[PDB]
């Protein structure tokens, strides 16, 4: 890419729930929790091993970004319990990817807990929405 990756992208995740955002130099996606785990858990969802299998070969195929893996929750419990379920969620998609040939030194994994909400936790829906796992790519010289 950029803008080659990033049209590759979103032919790719057409219809998987997975949103591609451009974010000025940056590519990130939002992989809902709802699509990405099986029920609370760190496990994949057995319908999400196939659009993972699409971004890995596109990581492998655009070298020079960096990628990064970042889990999120809502606000819901203790703050130490929610960065403790995110990074199990960050954990598991990375683990699958390199699983999948990308190489582990091109990835970094965090989790935020309830940081940077994406919707209000005061709705059942925004709640929802704020548990996610963002893959953002940036590009290296």
């Amino acid at each position: 890419g950029s803008d080659k990756q990033e049209a590759e992208l979103r032919r790719q995740m057409e219809g998987t729930g997975v949103e591609v955002q451009r974010q000025g130099d940056d590519i990130k996606l939002i992989m809902p929790g709802n699509i990405t785990f099986a029920t609370d858990s760190a496990n994949i969802a057995p319908s999400f091993y196939a659009p993972l299998n699409n971004l890995a070969n596109s990581f492998k195929q655009y070298n020079q970004n960096t990628i990064e893996i970042v889990g999120y929750t809502d606000s819901t419990g203790s703050r130490q319990h929610n960065m403790d379920l995110s990074q199990r969620r960050a954990q598991s998609v990375a683990g699958y990817l390199t699983a999948q040939g990308v190489d582990g030194t091109r990835l970094s994994t965090r989790g935020m807990g309830p940081d940077q909400p994406i919707a209000s936790n005061s709705t059942a829906d925004g709640r929802a929405q704020n548990r996610r796992v963002e893959v953002n790519l940036r590009p290296v010289p």
